[PDB]
């Protein structure tokens, strides 16, 4: 189709009020990065159900991803599978962003904000979920294709996936936190694609961002090394075209200059006492 312009939003949605608010719902910024990056045994079990409960979202709005849906709608789906399982939608109010998450088409990078947008055969969609429940929050994502994608961009959908997937598989107790951005922009150039620099990954926890900076391109200054009962996503973005971005006006969709499709895959994990565990699986 042609490069997506902003759509309009519709009012913001309530969440039942007993449904615990994050700290950081109303106000300018989060009180976040200064917490541990590895969590007690308490927080990681409360994670489990807040990494399950973001992945059903997710998959629950993923299902709903056609022609001739709005992005808005893919947000009330999110918003209502979170709800009805007793979580706050993590992206609602923090920093004021006004959606339950983030739908991003096609040239989209991330932060895209559900709207009166309507998908058409061919698009793909990355739809971001992020729960709050039991004080802890759990934050997945995943691009789906909407009717006969074209092959260059199946191929930069599956890609960026098995990317993701084969950084998952380096997380170990002892592995240089390096190593995961060596293998998705290593396996990500061997077809010519572009890794985001400016947006990472995270350690994540009883805070959203909490401090800990998840690189997906290589980058071995990094000295990190990774510890049994750590936390973070990894979450990289990939780019058919060139990594110049620009910002809509609303301060929050971030698009490619060249207008290429880009694609992006996110799990929450755990480092175990010997490798790794995906909490957002459902
Ligand atoms: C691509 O997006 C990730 C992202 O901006 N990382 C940054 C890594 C980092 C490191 C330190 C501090 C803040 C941050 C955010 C983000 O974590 C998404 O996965 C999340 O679902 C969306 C959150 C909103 C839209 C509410 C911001
Ligand atoms: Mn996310
Ligand atoms: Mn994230």
């Amino acid at each position: 189709r042609t490069a997506l312009s902003p759509g309009v939003l519709s009012p913001t949605r309530p969440v039942p009020n007993w449904i615990a608010r994050p700290e950081y719902v109303g106000k300018p910024a989060a009180q976040e990065g200064s917490e541990p990056w590895v969590q007690t045994p308490e927080v990681i079990e409360k994670m489990r159900v807040a990494g399950r409960i973001a992945a059903g979202a997710l998959a629950e709005a993923g299902k709903a991803v056609a022609p001739g849906v709005t992005t808005d709608e893919l947000d009330r789906i999110a918003h209502e599978y979170l709800v009805d399982n007793g979580a706050y939608p993590s992206t609602l109010g923090y920093k004021g962003f006004p959606k339950s998450c983030c739908t991003s088409l096609n040239e989209v990078i991330c932060h895209g904000i559900p709207d009166s947008t309507v998908i058409t055969d061919g698009d793909i969609v990355n739809i971001d979920v992020t729960a709050y429940i039991g004080g802890v929050h759990g934050d997945t994502n995943a691009t789906f294709p909407a009717g006969d994608v074209a092959d260059e961009h199946r191929l930069l959908v599956d890609r960026t996936r098995e990317a993701t997937m084969r950084a998952i598989n380096t997380v170990k107790p002892g592995r240089a936190l390096s190593v995961i951005g060596r293998v998705i922009e290593s396996y990500a150039n061997r077809f010519g694609y572009n890794v985001v620099r400016d947006f990472t990954g995270h350690g994540i926890g009883t805070t959203f961002h909490n401090g800990l900076v998840v690189l997906h391109y290589d980058q071995p200054a990094v000295e990190t090394i990774m510890q049994p009962g750590m936390t973070f996503t990894i979450e990289p973005m990939i780019n058919l075209g060139a990594l110049d971005y620009e910002i809509w006006d609303d301060g929050w969709t971030v698009v490619t200059k060249d207008r290429k499709w880009t694609a992006q895959f996110e799990h929450t994990l755990l480092v175990t006492d010997t490798g790794v565990e995906i909490l957002t699986c459902l």
